[PDB]
């Protein structure tokens, strides 16, 4: 059992790379055992606002999730306010009412993809998410800030920096491997790192 949420920068900085991002998300999902009693998948786009695209309880199989990803259109917007988006996910998407099994101790894995420095502070939100049971993996593309992605990530090791959307496919296996590593037992041995700025 895993709840896997993709939080995707949909600001204008991502417009040209968005089809490659959609491809990447599908590559990860295809590796997961998707179903209500196994892996649940959600996806939220964000810029200076958030837009849930589908929730952990929306689909019950691989076809449903993949079809939903394929149909995404870019949210748009000037900036990625990543900190606000992270808290929005914690408080609204990692919830029992929207299909999260957080209350039962199911891993809450949050894969964040962005291509620019955040338009807001991610430090405080990162603390709140780690204290609240989220396990984030920050994937910074291009101009994304390395420190920010490390800060967001449950521990810095989990963060990834890749120079272009073109290279995003080259990390799909290690992201899949991380999702596998992070079961309830492994997470039991892992503690998050909190040392803001």
């Amino acid at each position: 059992e895993k709840d896997v949420v993709f939080l995707i920068d949909g600001s204008e900085g991502v417009r040209s790379g968005f089809p490659l991002l959609k491809d990447f998300v599908q590559r990860v999902v295809e590796s997961l055992d998707v179903g209500p009693d196994r892996v649940r998948v959600a996806l939220v786009q964000y810029s200076d606002r958030t837009r849930p695209e589908f929730y952990l309880n929306s689909h019950m199989d691989q076809q449903g999730v993949i079809s939903a990803i394929r149909r995404l259109t870019l949210l748009g917007g000037p900036t990625p306010n990543t900190g606000a988006a992270l808290e929005f996910v914690l408080r609204n998407i990692l919830t029992s009412s929207t299909g999260s099994r957080i209350a039962e101790g199911v891993p809450q894995l949050l894969i964040v993809l962005t291509a620019e420095p955040s338009g807001d502070d991610v430090r405080g939100p990162s603390v709140v998410l780690k204290q609240g049971g989220a396990v984030p993996i920050g994937i910074g593309i291009g101009n994304a800030d390395i420190s920010e992605m490390q800060t967001i990530s449950f521990i810095p090791d989990f963060a990834v920096a890749i120079p272009t959307f073109r290279e995003l496919g080259t990390i799909q296996q290690v992201i899949s491997e991380r999702v596998i590593q992070l079961n309830r037992e492994e997470l039991s041995s892992l503690k998050p790192i909190l040392t803001p700025s």
